[PDB]
């Protein structure tokens, strides 16, 4: 939260990376605004956890950069 929001987005980064997984799905994109904090705004943050997948979603996990970048975008730009 703040500035570092930054150290949050990299721990989850870590926890939904697990160790060395490197690739947190949607699903994980729930728990997370869920759990890791609470909510971002409320529709353009719903545009954070809707476009983390993909466009096909079979196995589209979003791994090591956009996790943080896109968290780092919808926080600070």
């Amino acid at each position: 939260l703040g500035p570092e929001e930054k150290d949050e987005c990299m721990k989850i980064f870590d926890i939904f990376d697990r160790n060395a997984e490197n690739i947190a799905p949607v699903s994980d994109t729930m728990d997370m605004l869920t759990k890791l904090g609470q909510t971002y705004t409320k529709r353009e943050t719903e545009a954070i956890m809707k476009e983390a997948r993909g466009p096909k979603g079979d196995k589209k996990n979003i791994g090591p950069e956009e996790w943080l970048t896109l968290c780092s975008k919808w926080v600070r730009q």
